[PDB]
């Protein structure tokens, strides 16, 4: 584990509460940085679990039409809810996080569905991201 | 209303997961600065019933799920799926109020929403066998 690992895991699933509530993930970070300085001993917010979470919201669109081009014929909402937010995270570090090696971003996507999603994911979030990358 | 208060305790749940924290702690902070920020919205109750609950018999709940899924190991499911069969277990022995093929039904539909298209047929499988 990178050091960021962590970080990007919080950042899969600020986006998952977003997507149930039908809001922003930038709206999410803006209470869990309330939470964190209400509570700082227990309720600590990453800072690049902000920057991801705010950075999908802000290129929103771009990212996702990025993903629908590497779907071979699926559309974004056939994905499971964790895939798609783990390949959010994924896309926006390939087009704006340039102090990660690209190989890095995938790597990272792989670990994080072999964490949170199916058995196959891996091997689908890589494939998609080495098409992206 | 009660459907989105169980899609907002899964998300709860799965974040709880990733922090490393009860989900009961989860639940009492974030009420906590609803109580003190007029702009952050409230939980809707039976979202923090479903997730204090869940924290107050997990053991019991874990053992259950465990034992209705033929040698497979809790922790090697999906993050969704596992929560989506937290939330169900607790409302079958906890939430008298709600039908059990409702809960069931409830469970399916989460599923559905927000898991794999293999998700609604597996939870339906094992909840069938717990209740």
């Amino acid at each position: 584990v990178r050091g960021r690992h962590q970080a990007r895991k919080r950042a899969v699933a600020l986006l998952f509460e977003a997507e149930v509530r039908g809001i922003s993930a930038a709206e999410v970070v803006d209470t869990r940085a309330a939470l964190a300085e209400a509570k700082p001993d227990i309720a600590r917010l990453h800072p690049y679990t902000a920057a991801v979470a705010r950075g999908v919201s802000e290129h929103a669109a771009h990212i996702d039409d990025l993903i629908t081009a590497h779907l071979r014929g699926w559309t974004l909402d056939r994905l499971p809810a964790v895939d798609r937010a783990i390949l959010r995270v994924s896309v926006w570090e390939l087009l704006h996080a340039a102090d990660v090696p690209e190989p890095v971003v995938v790597d990272e996507a792989v670990q994080l569905a072999k964490e949170l999603s199916t058995d196959d994911s891996p091997g689908f979030v890589n494939g998609v991201l080495g098409q992206v990358m």
